[PDB]
């Protein structure tokens, strides 16, 4: 675990990590749900996550803060009240700083299931929020996150 070698429960991939996942403990039960309810319903996947001693079973494995660019294409950032306010936002942030004032944007994608009184991080401040807590989207919500993913950050091959 860790950085050790010999550790590749999906048998070593070349693809690497899709997304890393950041998220609240204080709104964890909506992440829990989140990355089942993705595989579940989506165009295949392959995440990890900052904490993965919790989680309903979840095929993730922990990898390396500085690595996070190297093995992640992209970060999934729940922007919470709790979030926003804990270590987990300046870890995204700090990860977002080693990317590129722009890039990073493409790079990071806000998910809010609930509806806060907090202001924003100019780090993130909303480029394109997928809201859960909100029945207009929330219809093929898992599908549409999971479709976000599997495009590569904005790889402009599908038509545009």
């Amino acid at each position: 675990m860790g950085i050790t070698t010999l550790d590749d429960p999906l048998g070593h991939m070349p693809e690497r990590f899709d997304a890393f996942i950041c998220y609240c403990p204080s709104d964890i039960q909506f992440v829990q749900e989140m990355i089942r309810q993705l595989e579940q319903t989506n165009y295949r996947l392959k995440l990890c996550v900052s904490d993965r001693d919790v989680l309903p079973g979840t095929c993730v494995w922990s990898i390396a803060s500085e690595l996070i660019e190297k093995r992640c294409r992209r970060m999934v950032v729940v922007v919470s009240d709790d979030y926003l306010q804990s270590k987990e936002c300046d870890f995204q942030t700090k990860f977002a700083l080693s990317l590129s004032p722009g890039a990073h944007q493409k790079r990071l994608i806000p998910i809010k299931y609930k509806a806060m009184k907090k202001e924003f991080p100019s780090i993130l401040r909303f480029i394109t929020v997928c809201d859960y807590t909100n029945p207009c989207t929330k219809s093929w919500f898992w599908t549409r996150l999971a479709k976000a993913l599997s495009l590569p950050l904005e790889h402009h091959h599908h038509h545009h």
